């Protein structure tokens, strides 16, 4: 249904805002201050996001998706990415306030969109950041069928490796994208992590016939994979075949330990394997609750704006507005651009249609 197109696009970005609270929230690592000044605004359903900017994840996310809606129906890959890559480069005059990325900033700077290849970047040890994963959830909007799945693998990969060329970059843009398509197509959140360790070898043989880097991006591969295998093994749900269990005492302060464990060097959520993660894990907690999906994955200590704008784009698509305060997103910046986009998307994602590749 397109209202659920919709809800996933304003819904990821009002996660976003959220998160983020125009830096303040972003950048408290203490999830219990968070909670108590959430409390103290009046609770969730009290608040307003008119004066809320989104982050550079939503602006992002609103640039890949608008370059998918402009390839139009069975698109050619090599003009997909020439508007990926100009939509990227042309969104960071739109990061004022924003505290942009690193590698997402100074890469989308680098390319040059009309150049044969021109949007590859090289290998770069320190390109493991969130900033793909973040953008991608849009490219499961838009290529849901079983049919395009090697596409879809594709585009998000590319569309990662555009500013993150190190597979803990951009197999986060994998599992975002990836987990969008099964939320469209209903598949049950407990079955998500089993889908994207099956996969993993299809994309690592995408990685490999590419040619670029291969040495370094096959060096790089264990860590996403690994930290994976050991969370879903953690929940019990690495099969796909069972309900998740979760700690006995998960509060706000034991999530906050959590998710520093998870992380790569401490911010957790900050990372290509992490912010899907911890996304996904609220998302397993909260079902229908998009109070409980705030409370795990946009009010914590860590990179919260960038878990909060993935899981509120995979909630949004299973669940639409249902249960969410109207003051949480009416006045959202970007609200009617987020929902023509969604609705450009849903007439191309519903249609089945092949691609031309590379
Ligand atoms: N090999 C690596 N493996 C895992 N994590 C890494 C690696 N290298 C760096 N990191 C972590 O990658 C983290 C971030 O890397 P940055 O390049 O600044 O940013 P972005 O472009 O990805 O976007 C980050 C977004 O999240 C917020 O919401 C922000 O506002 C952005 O919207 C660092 O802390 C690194 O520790
Ligand atoms: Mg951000």
């Amino acid at each position: 249904g397109s209202e659920k197109y919709v809800a996933a696009m304003v819904l990821s970005a009002a996660g976003d805002a959220l998160g983020y609270y125009n830096g303040k929230w972003e950048f408290l690592q203490d999830g219990e201050k968070i909670h108590r000044q959430l409390a103290q605004l009046g609770g969730l359903d009290a608040l307003d996001v008119g004066r809320w900017r989104v982050s550079d994840d939503t602006v992002m996310h609103l640039a890949t998706a608008e370059a998918l809606v402009e390839a139009g129906k069975a698109p050619k890959l090599t003009q997909l990415y020439y508007l990926l890559a100009k939509h990227y480069q042309d969104c960071m005059e739109d990061m004022d306030g924003r505290a942009p990325g690193g590698a997402s900033v100074h890469n989308a700077m680098q390319l040059k969109p009309g150049k044969p290849n021109g949007w590859r970047i090289p290998f770069n040890s320190h390109e493991g950041g969130c900033g793909a994963a973040m953008r991608a959830m849009c490219i499961g909007l838009r290529f849901p069928h079983h049919s395009q799945l090697d596409t879809l693998i594709q585009v998000s990969i590319e569309s990662g490796r555009m500013t993150h060329h190190h597979p803990t970059g951009y197999l986060g843009a994998l599992a975002s994208a990836l987990f969008t398509a099964y939320a469209v197509n209903s598949r049950p959140p407990l079955q998500w992590g089993k889908g994207l360790m099956e996969l993993l070898p299809e994309a690592k043989k995408y990685i490999v016939q590419s040619g670029y880097f291969v040495e370094e991006n096959l060096q790089h591969w264990s860590y996403f994979q690994t930290k994976w295998e050991n969370y879903l093994k953690l929940r019990g749900i690495l099969d796909g075949e069972s309900a998740p269990t979760f700690p006995e005492s998960f509060g706000v302060k034991e999530r906050d330990q959590f998710y520093t464990s998870l992380s790569y060097s401490g911010w957790g959520g900050s990372s290509g394997h992490d912010a899907p993660m911890i996304a996904y894990d609220a998302v397993l907690a909260a079902g229908d609750s998009w109070k409980e999906l705030a409370h795990r994955a946009f009010f914590h200590g860590g990179d919260s704006d960038s878990t909060a704008a993935i899981a509120g784009c995979w909630w949004g698509v299973m669940y639409g507005f249902k249960g969410v305060s109207p003051s949480n997103y009416e006045k959202l910046e970007y609200r009617n651009r987020l929902e023509e986009t969604a609705r450009a998307l849903y007439s191309l994602g519903s249609k089945e249609d092949t691609v031309i590749s590379l």
